[PDB]
């Protein structure tokens, strides 16, 4: 019907709980191949459990290069080609860390995935971003990589957006978000539907400035 | 059941032919009860006979304040609750200004009074695809932000959708994905902010345009 | 010597108080022939006597067309050419009205510099600065519209070395607090210094923007 | 005597070449005491000789946490404070993934890092001015870009109420060595990019940094100059 994702593999990381986890279930139900990252195995297999059939369970330590690149060789070759990534795992040393995750992570294992879609010209990536100082220059980074790299890609069919969610369970809408409605815009610009829109934030957010 | 629009009442200005009439059949096709306004009757009800279910027709000049006011009057009145709405060298000045904001301003003031009184409305602004256009469309994109601050706390959700080109070819070497849209394309962007789906996304304008700078 | 405004010719719509009046004095002080707008006649003459020489008064309303055609006649005429444009001028409800805060807060601000530009363009050389306004979401899309506004032109006129930059100024001495991270208020002469910035040889790379001098306000 | 910069003391990273050295003369030209990082000592004193007093010189390898700890050190100490910051230094089969940790080593920690060094003795004083200019494959630039403009905002914030401004330049096409050497297809190619049709010129950024620097300037923070010709 509108904005399905039948049959579309979907490699989402950070699935374990939240944001990330309403994400797997959200593509699940519209009808997504959709195979789960995290660092807790048995809170992992509980998910897939809770879905069914469609859904791959995969471990790897986003903090370690090795460790990333391995997740992709793996969840590539056991789902059959990739579509749809969504970057959503996330938390001096207090900066290298959070530049580690929350930037150098997503843009590793964006480049690893980008090859395979721009043969098939066709592919969607779609970074979330964290909800001080250290977690908004990498969030900067983060939208500056994917406007950057949406560039790059668009002639490939290839889409390559953001969201920045607000407080998720001084909001204008005087209400905090639910991890649901940051999956149903992660269904619209996964989805067919918005392959023209690329190079963008969504804010969700409830008005915030 | 994710992103229908079952039983909302819309109002889609400029629904005659293009991103309207798209934004239109888009609407019926997920549930909406759709009114649709535009200038030439006839085509109006062409589009209304063609989709043959709980549709409204309107006429009105929308360079005309005390016309925008009457349209909506009307069509809150006959429709019983609007619940979307989708507004679609000195004269020539005036005259995109006019109708290219304050059309949409007018008309959007005029109906979230009873928005509000229900707590629930979308207002989307869709925006020109020139000096006075990009005054008007900028316009356009300030007053949407700064009403969304004013009517977030009545789950009033407001957002413009600023598309690209829709469908010589130096207009292909200007678009980095190397292909026009075409209207349907908005008309989804459209039916994505109109549902209960995007109830916490406000204050944002959706660039539909394959990656223009 | 930097950031002199030295021979120039210069404008000030809205000059009789606040940002207005800072920016004439400031551009007198840095060496710029003045030629300052407003409505009231007298507070015109009390400021130009305060700077003295090189000071021109132009009053008429911004309200009708046809007048801020004619002020860019005779402003033209009087001070022989005119390089830098500073568009500034912003009970009867005037905040609900809709058409009334276009008018003046975006509208004029067009009339004008649309008038003014023709000569510039043939000098290759000129500066047109736009303060944006400090009923909210009138002012917010008035504002918003100016910007695009500049910003298009910006585009169209580069190529004649004639720049096109707003200033949006933040709360500024004619809650509140809570909002300004820099935890005081702005005061005309900031707005002002900018101006000179924007105004000099020195800016003339940078077209097309907006300085919000808002002591690090959000949106 | 407006948007003097006379008797503060700035420190200019990246200052023995192209914009770092024409801020380094604008700055000095105000009546500033200038501090000039760089990597070529030799570069460094012909421009202090050239400048010919209240001019101090260093070098440090802005790749090196160490090393720019120390630098903040020494050139705070020698200068006897530092009230400007401008953070300037940059770089315009391969390791893919060592480019990306380079880049953002040298365009966004290393700024970062300088400036957290130095705003302390800033926030004792309530004053200071933070600059980041930022640079002129990409993609990976572009994120360290990003991200400084993201840190340089959020910084704003946290300092604004010891009246420390931070701010950003981004330039456009500036003329250089680099640029000088386009060939004709490449040089109309970028004009078309430029409603200005022509690049800017070093002391332009410059210009833009001393208005950034100045007292006149205080209620500014949190913002980018873009400095580009309409791009």
């Amino acid at each position: 019907s509108m904005f399905k994702l039948t049959g579309r593999k979907a490699l989402v990381t950070g699935a374990t709980g939240g944001i990330g986890e309403a994400i797997a279930r959200c593509f699940h139900a519209q009808g997504a191949i959709v195979g789960l990252h995290g660092t807790r195995e048995d809170k992992l297999k509980e998910i897939a459990a809770d879905l069914g059939k469609d859904v791959f369970v995969f471990s790897a330590n986003l903090s370690d290069r090795k460790s990333i690149k391995q997740l992709a060789e793996v969840a590539e070759r056991e789902m059959e080609g990739i579509d749809i990534l969504v970057n959503n795992a996330g938390i001096d040393q207090d900066w290298d860390d959070v530049l580690a995750v929350n930037l150098t992570a997503a843009s590793t294992l964006t480049r690893e995935l980008i090859h395979s879609m721009m043969r098939r010209r066709y592919g969607r990536i779609i970074n979330i971003t964290s909800i001080q100082t250290n977690y908004c220059a990498a969030k900067a980074g983060l939208i500056g990589f994917s406007k950057a790299l949406a560039q790059e890609i668009a002639s490939r069919n290839i889409t390559v957006n953001c969201i920045a969610p607000g407080f998720i369970k001084m909001i204008p809408m005087k209400r905090m978000g639910i991890g649901e409605e940051i999956a149903f815009a992660t269904v619209y610009l996964a989805s067919d539907e918005a392959a023209y829109l690329t190079g963008q934030t969504l804010h969700i957010n409830g008005g915030m400035a």
